[PDB]
């Protein structure tokens, strides 16, 4: 189990819970047809009204830890339980106001993922564990400036040999992309993008040879 609960932007730490809608527990979302698949559920109140200014092309760290508290010292399952093999993914959606409570009917484009490397038997979850929960990626430099939600997701496939089984640990960050250009990428729906026929969601990790994470191709400028 794991929770995304803080951000670093171009090396500046914003603070625990700042500009992130932090779910109250580290319980997974398991229903890919639920609106809970968009940004999780049951947020710690009051929800942050910080919207992080991020230049297009800038480097962001989405911080995962075992619990919604963030870092509370040594813990063998911090940032996640290393037995929980699976991918890590990051998506953006353009939103009128990054503090708005309604997150339905947005168009999500994938900006980064780390799946599985067969030759080394290493999963994105392993890399995230090694990096102390630091999921690090860049914001595409060509994007239209404005308010966006940043959906960052860790999937455990330990029990994913049937659906339901995959465990989805995710949160949404609140950002304001500055600079940039005029590109407005095509996005997918949440719910909708993930289905029970996706081999990225139904997978036996003890029978895996090749692996493709669920959802659309990564967007690049
Ligand atoms: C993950 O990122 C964190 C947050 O940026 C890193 O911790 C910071 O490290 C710098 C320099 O080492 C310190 O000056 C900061 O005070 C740290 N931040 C906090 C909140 O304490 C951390 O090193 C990264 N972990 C890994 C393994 O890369
Ligand atoms: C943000 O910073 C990272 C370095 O941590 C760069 O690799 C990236 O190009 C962006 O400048």
């Amino acid at each position: 189990r794991t929770v995304f609960s803080s951000l670093t932007v171009n090396g500046v730490d914003l603070g625990q819970g700042v500009a992130v809608r932090v779910p109250s527990s580290n319980a997974p979302v398991t229903d890919i047809e639920s609106d809970d698949i968009i940004c999780n559920t049951g947020f710690i109140q009051p929800v942050s009204k910080t919207v992080a200014a991020v230049p297009a092309g800038g480097t962001v760290i989405a911080h995962f830890h075992h619990t919604s508290a963030g870092y509370v010292g040594p813990d063998p399952s911090d940032p996640l339980d290393p037995t929980n093999k699976g991918p890590v993914l990051a998506y953006l959606a353009k939103v009128p106001d990054a503090t708005q409570s309604d997150v339905t009917g947005l168009k999500w484009f994938k900006i980064w993922q780390d799946g599985y490397t067969p030759a080394t038997r290493q999963w994105g979850s392993d890399k995230l564990f090694i990096n102390g929960g630091n999921a690090t990626f860049t914001i595409p430099s060509c994007l239209q400036a404005g308010q966006y939600l940043l959906r960052v997701e860790s999937i455990s496939l330990l029990n994913a040999e049937q659906y339901p089984g995959a465990q989805f640990f995710l949160s949404c960050g609140q950002i304001n992309i500055t600079g940039g250009n005029k590109v407005q990428p095509v996005g997918v729906d949440f719910p909708g993008a993930y289905t029970s026929t996706d081999p990225g969601i139904v997978t036996d990790i003890y029978e895996v040879g090749t692996y493709t994470p669920p959802g659309p191709a990564v967007f690049s400028c």
